[PDB]
DNA sequence: CCTACCGATCGGTAGG
DNA sequence: CCTACCGATCGGTAGG
């Protein structure tokens, strides 16, 4: 019902962008009128905030929740990279791509709320890079450099990847994992 | 030149507020013109973005490829390219370059195929050095495409999180990113 | 949720 | 519901 609308607004806000998508063609896609759409959601800003929260929920469910209980820090980063890459490549959630593209669209309390959820993922990586680097499991590296190098590789995928391209998302994953986390 | 000054001003705005979110009225106000005087120098809004992106590529090719394309050692070329490409972003001087990174799917038709075709000249350049470096054993074997977009991922994503007033300098980010993907081997 | 509309603003163009 | 402009306004659309 409710999240069935975000499913529809996310598809449009993703193809045409937040500022480029209108509340008219969203409601027209949801089979309503501009007025009827405002009954379920407060306004266009709260619509994006909802989409970006529903995205972080799907992210934590299919990535962090699967790798947060791995003892070896480097083994935890490998699995995290492989799961994150498949989340972007498979295209299972367009709410996640909106979070990567509209990174500076929100403002105020809605901005600070999602930003605080994103930095929880950075601190997760900063910690794993600080553990591995100290246990001698990877070449020494500043935990921040590693975290955003990690994030840069996997999250920049949404700008160039296509499922019908040469390689598969599987091959790209194996290649990046071995490229950043090789046996040491 | 007056035309160039308009691309720079219109770039600083379109970077902050975005393309679809910037108005031709406030671009004109920024250029200290009337909205009609603005449309004398630029055809329309679509062509204003196109010109901003071409000017950004000219800058990129001047401040990056032009500085490293004559290096013989392939890994030493990937190290200097990363350095220069990282600084180009952390400096924030060329907001036209940032618009290229963010508004990647804003253009359409021939204007995008044009900018996308100049972009692809940069992945072919990286794929080569990543193919030469693997054959010459200067880096661990890797598919050239996976290496090019790992190079670009680390480097270009910087525009989404870097703040010049953080704890690390743009130099420290370069050293750590280089040493992490192109370590002595 | 619809029909009816609003304040304002959109990209673009008119005559001088 | 000729160059580089200008003051004013075109037809349509935005979020609400
Ligand atoms: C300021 C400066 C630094 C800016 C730049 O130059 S960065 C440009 C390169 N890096 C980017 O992140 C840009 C992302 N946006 C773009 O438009 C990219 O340039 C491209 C998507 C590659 C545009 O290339 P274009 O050929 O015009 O469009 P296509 O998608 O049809 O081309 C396909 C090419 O994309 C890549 N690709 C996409 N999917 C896969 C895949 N599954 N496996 C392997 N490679 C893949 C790949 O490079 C492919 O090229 P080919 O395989 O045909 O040689
Ligand atoms: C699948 C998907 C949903 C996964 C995610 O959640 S995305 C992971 C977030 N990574 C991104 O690149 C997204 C784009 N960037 C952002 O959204 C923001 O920068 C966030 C890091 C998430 C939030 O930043 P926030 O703390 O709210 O506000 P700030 O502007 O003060 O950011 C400061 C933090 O960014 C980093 N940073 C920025 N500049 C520097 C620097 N010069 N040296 C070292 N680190 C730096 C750094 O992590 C910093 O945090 P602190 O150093 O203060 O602890």
């Amino acid at each position: 019902r409710y999240r069935a609308i975000l499913e529809t607004a996310a598809r449009l806000i993703c193809d045409r962008g937040y500022e480029g998508t209108s509340m008219q063609e969203i409601a027209a896609a949801c089979r309503m009128t501009k007025a009827g759409l405002y009954h379920h959601i407060q306004n266009k800003e709260q619509l994006l905030f909802a989409i970006m929260n529903y995205g972080m929920d799907l992210f934590e469910e299919q990535v962090l929740s699967r790798v947060q209980d791995i003892a070896n820090p480097v083994e935890r980063l490998r699995a995290c990279m492989r799961h994150n890459i498949l989340l972007v490549t498979r295209g299972w959630s367009k709410e996640v791509i909106i979070i990567l593209h509209e990174h500076a669209t929100l403002t105020g309390e809605t901005r600070a709320f999602i930003d605080a959820r994103k930095k929880k993922y950075v601190d997760f990586l900063e910690e794993a890079f600080s553990q591995a680097s100290q246990q001698g499991l990877i070449r020494p590296v500043d935990p921040t450099v590693g975290a955003f190098s990690f994030l840069g590789m996997v999250l920049w995928i949404y700008k160039w990847f296509k499922p019908d391209g040469r390689l598969t998302d599987e091959q790209i994953a194996d290649g990046m994992v071995g490229m950043l986390f090789p046996p040491f």
